């Protein structure tokens, strides 16, 4: 799929939800409504629009991954926690045969708990963003749209 | 509890769903509605029956394991993903005390990535299958007849 | 908050539903309703009150932890499993900034198989208890109490 | 090859010529000849016949697949001990291309000490099933049966 | 024997002599006299008495528990740096057969240095209690005094 | 320095002058003075100019990340063979107080060998761009705007 | 059996062929037809015989295990290199319920080479004796002998 | 030194005073007097005697170490758990140049918990006997005779 | 000896009968005949002969190395699998004081499967060659002219 | 404190007392008594004095440390073999807030055995000194009448 | 290229210039000027030449390495302590598609010490010859030409 | 060649050239040209000269390793970033044959993160000192003026 035809799925996973209220040094004061604006903004700007999504269950993650493997254009996705646990959602990315993945961390991951060091979702996504803030998500839709050309 | 008493559990975890979709050189054509035929017909060759369910989330499962302790005669699962992952899907099975279990794997884990190597499952599972193709249900239902029985 | 103003939330993860029902050498007979029992009593004991449940979902009590973090003075988290392989609710616990947090572990964890002795949540949580039985749970509330005041 | 032209050779590792004088509740009282005739019936239900054979020695069982190469229709294999062992009977099962390779554990290895629970013969045998019973070899059998035609 | 016929054996390992000098925020500013008396108190409450004692020296520690072995009715044990080293402590208290066990740390080691985590005394103490500040050396007593009754 | 005052720094270390030459599926078929040329049209689009350079020599990247602390305005750094080995280069960028740095890897490192996955030059940079292809030094461009400007 | 009644079945490993034609620093300078007069020495000491045998081939020596299993009254075996190697001989020792067992190394192989430091051999030999010279032959005698009454 | 002129010096590590009052089916019912005892009559054997002591204080064993280095003519330790801990006795063994010296484990330490079988002992120590009872401490008596004479 | 006095041993481990009959691409389409034509020819162009033989059995390549230490110049040895696994092998080469020693592999292990990676016999082999194709048998020869010359 | 006031503390550990008694390639062939006297004549070319002290306990060595920590104006010390075991040394040493501590090693710990690289100590002294000789503790007391000046 | 059209480049890594004028035993007592003398015989030999060089530097490795992929029949690299650290001078040798090269150690670095048993260059060059002296450099030399033939 | 003879050479690892510009609590605020001051009349204090050096080139530093070992008395370095990293630094100093090494760490890299805990360097040099700031290059001359003598 284009832009022009189908959305951007930015998906968010467990405890995003509460973006903004805590460690503005490592995340940022911005909410994840603000997060959502951005990617509405950087999605327009390319002629395409996003559907944007929070969740704390890994299961439903799952669901929504499927979901847009049949009616998506791209993945912008930021696994949070389950990045460093969750082979099902690799693997649900994995049956997304020829559609383009973007993770995003908006901390960088390699300066925190070796254990976050780590991402399942790095071994199919196409590209990596760790580090640059919720700009990274306009990172993701950028270039899902050079992709999803 | 026996064959002719009640029905033998078939849990799917994450993604199996999608069987049949893509990398058939890995599992196959079959999809999964064609996996619940061939699991029918080999429970009724013993002269029981199956309750066959599929799931994407970690905890449904365990719900329905908890399901199964009291109204089955046995599980045969593959847990998908959560083989590798899922520590709370090990302690269920551990609680069925008595109950036949059997794992299936369609491919050969032990030939992928080192992640799917190893599996808490197996460390319950009275019986372990890999690479087997579909007709790993099938001997799934087969052992539980002649441990049912 | 204080005891007095708000409940201790006390999560219990997956399968304590069918505590008592079997290995009551290592968990005791006492079922998980007679420890929401004791638990309400060691609140009372202190002035308090609980709001206990639980859950086989990990995204549930991802959710349950974001209501205490702003309705509950405390938690007192038997995370279960997930105590082994939840990072998203290490993280959860790690949005409730200056509230107590016990976890409780009714075996000693340590006494058992290898991947049983590492708990993700016991790097958030102020104090561990494990290998108390269900009076850990009483410890746990009796922290809590002394903590929230 | 078919099984309608040739044997299924179904090969034993070390020690398994004591099957059944001891640990009764790990691999069961039948005798390895007991499971000879047991393969012997399941082979022909299914139209093929089969060559079973023991050996204590790693190059005696590498002799006898070079052999199963050029004039068997699959290989059953239950390497005992060299599974753990032996890359040089993994060598000689990568020489059998097309070959259907089935490898057996009739007790759950998963289940006993660490350094059992791995297998080289698993990196080449199609399917591997473990942990159930002497009926491993049934199932082993009927794999090659629905692999040889 | 009961806690109305024999003291607790309160052991503290070395370096605990200077508690409640220094880095108050991890360890509190009571100092260890202030930990006896609220031993002295716990165990009152409970129709007990303590014998409360300190050392800097491994085989003493050992000593003490030989003694406790056979004139006390339990132990609280904080190890101090001889958790993570002492072998010789482990082995003793695993002499103490049928003796109720606490082990307490004052911080939570989980939260520390990677050395700090593990315990060789958790692998006999009956319950484990970490982080609860000097207040688990209470809860150490009421679970003596709970299993000693 | 703010984009206006000062360029930004692009470093690329080995081999790179060899880029387009070879393995367009994993690196694309631009030459690395494309690349220069994207950079330059993605600083003038934001206000900026660019200062970019290769070397193949670990201590020439290191005079030149000296040179970029006093007189640029950031560091898009690509360290590639370097990424994995080099010590002496996240060194100097920690030598680079308050200088916003970010390392872009065409390839999706953490797809590749073993040895690709970990990169010391992350623990210094402040985001980390991988598999997005020739974009990604675009997004570091992007990035080093928003935080300079 | 005892020693009256049946022989000390003696095995040695490979390489043991040449013992005493070098390295004497290490490993002495009999050769093993004076060890084997050491054994026979020894057994008459105490009443018993020996039946003393060498291989290069492990499952040979598997095969003398089973003689031994049945017709001996005990096993004193230096497996050499087979120590380190070989699943295939401790499954062996393992059929023999009931029979005593000695482990002989005649050089301390703890102060060798690293993968010179384990034995498999040594999870079911009763006893293991390392580094006492041809002398830990005679030590095995005396064990069986004990053990054999 | 021989044995004619100066006694062997047997040690023996923390907690070996209970011997005889636990476990039975692993260390015997011997007490430390009855293996005294033994060890008196093994050295009178062939014409020596012995100074046998033990001590839970790793410091003590250590002064014993030095004296016996100057005064005795031979070693034979069990070291107790500081076999797996203490570099402090390896040194002091170190020191003890041309000396006979025996380790000794009336366990088979190579079938108990992983880290029972490492012993730093075992680095320096001539021989090692392990899961021979009580009478290793006979055969280490025997060999030291062996060696001194 | 001297390459006039006495002829090359040539051993080439299990499987490596079949050379030449698959895997063209890494192991070429000689035979194990043609190689040994290739050994013939390069031993006459420095003087000498070959003794050229292959096994299967680990036992008889022990026994083969036996005898060349007492009847041949040195040994080129291809250990095929046992390059890997076989500690006994390189203790028999161990014997072989002052006997030139060279391994060959024909592909290069280092780029295969990481358990092909090491080999106990490059421990004890002067030289070691590996990845030259069957060349390599070839260098062995010419590298064992040159140290018996 | 200053040097004019109190004395630096200078701390032998395990075995020292025998310096020079062997190993003087590695150790020197100076005594313990010389390299006191090496530490007065340092100490008083710097105006200040040493206590000097050896000890084979580690439970004396802490409590040395608690009355270095009140009395004296520096520790140098050479731990010695608890240098690699001793968390209660690290731990006495850290409740020296503020006073300055040198760790010395005669050997260079680096060249030698696996275990000897590592050092609790030098987690917390100030500065680290090995494989300078003794006139490593002449650095330690420089050092020392550096910082305490 | 053939070796008619162009010299076989022959690169030797740090510290070789200094080769022959110290650890003979290891290394041999020719110079690396004697080495170049070898590899231009051996050239000549096969009816080529060598461009002989040697650095210090890994950065103009690199550059040499570019050099041969443009104008040079092969390489042969010894590639000295770069072997261990280089991942720049593997990526070189990546980019030279179709090009001969084969890797050059004059010691056997598989019985030295553990960090010199892995190279990265291992993972590209076709060949690999280890041990086998300065000799070594002729068999690269012969393997170009049999490849570059 | 003694101290009267030729000057120590004192040779800087990459960065150092900033000293003094940052992290003054860990490095102090003396600047690189301060050091060298200290470290001229640190040799003039025992009637020696100095050559200071500093590169970030690790080739250059080996070429200034093969200077000194011809032209100096001795080396005292700080390799920086390349302790961590360069084998070629160690191969380096390996060849500098009876000449006194001295390696210097400013900080105490033991105390930080762990890969900067490993150095290469301190497997040749004779003497390490780390943490005791600039003066430590003291120690370095001091060392050397000893060892030169
Ligand atoms: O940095 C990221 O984007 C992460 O994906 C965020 C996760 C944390 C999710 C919650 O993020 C919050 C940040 C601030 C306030 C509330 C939640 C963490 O598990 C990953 O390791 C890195
Ligand atoms: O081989 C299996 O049965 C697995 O359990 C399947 C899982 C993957 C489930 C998704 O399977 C699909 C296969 C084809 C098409 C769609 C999904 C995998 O994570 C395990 O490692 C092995
Ligand atoms: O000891 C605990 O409380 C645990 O948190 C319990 C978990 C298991 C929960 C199920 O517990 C039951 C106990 C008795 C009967 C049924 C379930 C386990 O996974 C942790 O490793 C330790
Ligand atoms: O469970 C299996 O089939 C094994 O392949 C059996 C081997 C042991 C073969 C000997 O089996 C006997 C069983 C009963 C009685 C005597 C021998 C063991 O090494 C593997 O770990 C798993
Ligand atoms: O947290 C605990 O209770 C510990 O057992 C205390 C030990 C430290 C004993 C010294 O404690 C002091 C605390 C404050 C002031 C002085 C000493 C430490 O080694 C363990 O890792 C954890
Ligand atoms: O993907 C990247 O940008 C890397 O930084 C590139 C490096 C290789 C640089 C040379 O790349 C070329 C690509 C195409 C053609 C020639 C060279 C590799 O060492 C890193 O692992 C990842
Ligand atoms: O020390 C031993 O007895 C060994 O079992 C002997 C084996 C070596 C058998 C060959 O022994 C010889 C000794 C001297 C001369 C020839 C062979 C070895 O692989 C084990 O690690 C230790
Ligand atoms: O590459 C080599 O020469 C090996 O020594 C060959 C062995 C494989 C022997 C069988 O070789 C064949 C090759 C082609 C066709 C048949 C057998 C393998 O185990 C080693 O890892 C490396
Ligand atoms: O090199 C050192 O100073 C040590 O701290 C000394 C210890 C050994 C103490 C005994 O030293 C002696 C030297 C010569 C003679 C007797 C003892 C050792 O455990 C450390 O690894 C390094
Ligand atoms: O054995 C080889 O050729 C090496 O590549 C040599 C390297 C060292 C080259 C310096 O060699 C010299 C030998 C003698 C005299 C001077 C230098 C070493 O780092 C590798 O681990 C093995
Ligand atoms: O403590 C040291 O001397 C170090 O060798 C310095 C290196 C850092 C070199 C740059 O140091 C500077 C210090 C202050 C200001 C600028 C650079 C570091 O990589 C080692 O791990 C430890």
């Amino acid at each position: 799929r284009s832009l022009a035809n189908a959305p951007i799925m930015i998906l968010n996973g467990p405890n995003l939800n509460l973006l903004g209220q805590r460690q503005p040094e490592i995340y940022g004061s911005d909410t994840l409504a603000d997060v959502e604006a951005l990617c509405v903004k950087a999605a327009a700007a390319h002629g395409g629009t996003v559907d944007f999504r929070q969740s704390n269950h890994e299961g439903e993650l799952v669901d929504w991954i499927h979901e847009a493997r049949l009616n998506h254009c791209g993945i912008v996705i930021n696994p949070a926690a389950y990045s460093h646990t969750s082979v099902a959602i690799l693997d649900a990315l994995n049956t997304c045969d020829g559609l383009p993945v973007v993770e995003v961390h908006i901390s960088n991951i390699h300066q925190r708990e070796p254990f976050r060091h780590h991402s399942y979702v790095s071994q199919r996504a196409d590209g990596v963003v760790a580090g640059c803030g919720v700009q990274g998500y306009v990172f993701g839709v950028e270039r899902i749209a050079a992709l999803a050309g």
